[PDB]
């Protein structure tokens, strides 16, 4: 890698690393459009194997982004519209709070207080339809937005109805393969456990448990290279080869809602660029990027604003990953770590390494 892109990387991370106690990192840079890679520790603490280029990471939440986008290109087939009543997807959801929330407002955490997770209880697809009977919304939809895995997760389920594929075979079929993920999974096959790390909580060994809407909300486990092409492929959506896959990526960064300086895209985040570090630094921390605020509705949505640091942070039980990019200057950053550690941290470092390079 150039020495500027080799010295600021190492000089950032390696403190983070030694600061957050993380035992495995993975890194992408993706300046001009090319990406490099970085690598630190384990991934396998006890076997002593290390991260590598081909490690398996849990994306956490960074996968929303990814049901954002398949959501966009079932849009854009024209199997499904972000106007459309929740319940033209789901006729048995005949309570009447649903009357009014559409589509849209499950992708965007804005149906008025659906919670952040699915309860443990909730299994069956019978557990499920009686969990979003029996939910009480707390406010209007379009009024407030409280992000939740609940409300994204159906709209992934939903989105991919028409279909008639199941999330996992939509999403292979129509995001990963024709982006060349090849290493990109929603179930870890055996082929590939020898290149999945184990996450750590606590000192302990961990991976993701199985739960409802999993898939839909923070299943995804993907290599550093993978990441590196899914951030090229957000940086230059025209690139892409597959008409309606290219209007999809273009549709989740559309600017659907704002709050305070960010802008709520499907799955993805954005706030204008140039943007205060101190703003999606302390915005990060999830206390507030968890919190219940008021939304603006964008009427219409804005398309996708290239002069944009478009963003998403993610994690699990073991794994805290972050994700971002600036289109107008075609950089971007992946970080991925076998630790959850503080939001804030994970921003801080991305940010001092691509204003260094922007
Ligand atoms: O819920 C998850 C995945 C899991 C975290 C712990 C067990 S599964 N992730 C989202 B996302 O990374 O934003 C989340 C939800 C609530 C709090 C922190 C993270």
């Amino acid at each position: 890698a150039p020495q500027q892109i080799n010295d600021i990387v190492h000089r950032t991370i390696t403190p983070l690393i030694e600061q957050q106690k993380i035992p495995g990192m993975a890194v992408a840079v993706i300046y001009q459009g090319k990406p490099y890679y970085f690598t630190w520790g384990y991934a396998d603490i006890a076997k002593k194997q290390p991260v590598t280029q081909q490690t398996l990471f849990e994306l956490g939440s960074v996968s929303k982004t990814f049901t954002g986008v398949l959501g966009g290109d079932a849009i854009a087939r024209g199997e499904i519209k972000l106007s459309d009543p929740t319940t033209k997807y789901w006729p048995e959801l005949t309570a009447k709070q649903w009357n009014g929330i559409t589509l849209l407002h499950l992708a965007t955490y804005t149906a008025g207080g659906l919670p952040l997770q699915v309860p443990d209880e909730v299994k069956s697809s019978s557990d499920l339809l009686r969990f979003y009977q029996n939910w009480q919304p707390a406010w209007a939809p379009g009024t407030q937005r409280l992000y939740a895995n609940s409300s994204i997760g159906l709209f992934g389920a939903l989105a991919v109805k028409p279909s008639g594929l199941s999330f996992e075979q939509a999403m292979q079929t129509r995001v990963f393969q024709p982006l060349k993920l090849n290493h990109t999974w929603i179930n870890v096959p055996p082929a590939e456990e020898k290149n999945y790390a184990w996450g750590y909580r606590e000192g302990k060994a961990v991976h993701v448990s199985p739960g409802a809407l999993d898939a839909e909300a923070y299943g995804v486990k993907s290599t550093i290279e993978d990441m590196a092409r899914w951030v090229q492929s957000n940086l230059k959506p025209l690139d892409i080869n597959e008409k309606t896959l290219q209007q999809g990526i273009q549709l989740a960064q559309s600017r659907y809602w704002q709050t305070g300086d960010m802008y709520q895209g499907l799955g993805w985040e954005m706030l204008d660029w140039p943007v205060n570090p101190d703003s999606i630094i302390n915005g990060s921390d999830n206390k507030i990027a968890l919190a219940a605020r008021p939304v603006k509705a964008i009427t219409p949505p804005t398309p996708a604003v290239r002069a944009s640091w478009v963003h998403k942070t993610g994690a699990t039980g073991g794994f805290g990953s972050y994700v971002a990019f600036i289109p107008e200057k075609e950089l971007g950053i992946v970080m991925l770590a076998n630790k959850n550690y503080p939001n804030p941290a994970r921003v801080d470092a991305a940010w001092q390494i691509l204003n260094a390079l922007q």
